[PDB]
């Protein structure tokens, strides 16, 4: 059944929660973005109203064919009447059209959820400055201290350097980066422009990144792959077999694969800097893991949370064992005892 976490107080109103059938007395089903474990349940079949961004609604629309008739986007950083609910849609700083949701109660209580999120000091200075929150609904993926990673920006950083290096030194290598859902498109983006070319993928993920109003896409990603240097591949391909036997399918055109695996979190990140990192090489083939996160570092969610000031703190990842989330509460009370909250 669905569980309480997924539910809003005080309404009708369910998160995230497309996979437990018809919930009883839900008469608005919100999305925060496009990634399976959330979308899990809709279809073409689904006749219930859908709340999401517009990104998010482009996707459900042309990737699940969800019939327009239910699909219902709401602008960014705009109040929103939903069944007589004042609601605004933030940015989540996670993958494209990924939204946190303020809620207004009609009895004076304001709760946000916050989805998929990477906190940022940039949020403290949204709609979110202007009025408290009694309740918050947490993303703790990564909610303890061991827990750091590096700026997206120092990520992107060291991929360019490496990749343009590489090629540079050889003109025959081929770009290869992994994918297994939308987020973190930078990658291979930032890739292929400091290459000058263009990013090559299947129809189906060519499809995909058409339907998140990316400026300039058209000019920077193609499904002609003969034309490219940086290919784009499912993720469980980044693995020397299936590298091996991509490169035999390009016909001698290169003879070095450079690959980038962008993963959440990896253990090299507690002693490990970005500027230290190595690859896995095997004859002509090296794969880099990066750890480039579309989630809060322990640091970050920490500084959110004390910024706001919450009266009560809900967990919506790592809930399923009790050592987990007795350590969480540990943590929560910690902070409020630090910051006098
Ligand atoms: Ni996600």
């Amino acid at each position: 059944t669905c569980p309480f976490y997924k539910k809003i107080p005080g309404t009708g109103f369910t998160v995230d929660a497309f996979q437990y059938g018809v919930v009883e007395g839900c008469t608005a089903y919100f999305l925060t973005h496009f990634h399976s474990d959330h979308y899990a349940g809709l279809s073409k079949h689904f006749t219930f109203p859908v709340y999401c961004s517009e990104i998010t609604g482009n996707l459900l629309k042309n990737k699940l064919h969800v019939q327009e008739q239910y699909i219902h986007p709401l602008p960014l950083d705009t109040e929103c009447i939903v069944n007589g609910v004042k609601v605004v849609l933030l940015d989540a700083n996670h993958c494209p059209g990924a939204v946190m949701i303020l809620f207004y109660l009609p009895n004076g209580t304001v709760i946000l959820h916050t989805g998929d999120f990477r906190a940022d000091p940039s949020m403290e200075r949204s709609l979110l400055a202007d009025q408290k929150v009694h309740m918050l609904y947490l993303d703790t993926t990564y909610c303890s201290p061991e827990y750091t990673f590096p700026s997206q920006q120092e990520v992107i950083r060291f991929a360019i350097n490496t990749a343009f290096e590489a090629v540079t030194l050889n003109p025959h290598a081929l770009v290869v980066c992994g994918t297994y859902s939308i987020g973190k498109e930078k990658v291979f983006l930032a890739i292929a422009d400091v290459l000058g070319s263009k990013v090559g993928m299947s129809q189906e993920k060519y499809k995909t990144l058409q339907c998140l109003n990316i400026p300039e896409i058209n000019s920077l990603i193609t499904t002609d792959m003969c034309s490219s240097l940086v290919h784009l591949l499912p993720m469980m391909q980044i693995n020397f077999k299936g590298l091996q036997s991509h490169l035999k399918k390009c016909g001698g055109k290169y003879n070095q694969i450079l690959a980038f695996r962008p993963t959440g979190w990896t253990h090299s990140n507690k002693f490990t800097r970005i500027a230290d990192v190595i690859p896995q090489t095997k004859g002509n083939i090296s794969i880099y893991g990066i750890p480039y996160s579309e989630h809060s570092s322990y640091l970050e969610m920490k500084r959110f949370v004390q910024w706001l000031k919450p009266q009560k703190i809900i967990p919506t990842v790592n809930v399923g064992t009790w050592k987990s989330r007795s350590t969480m509460e540990k943590y929560f009370r910690e902070w409020k005892l630090e910051a006098g909250y």
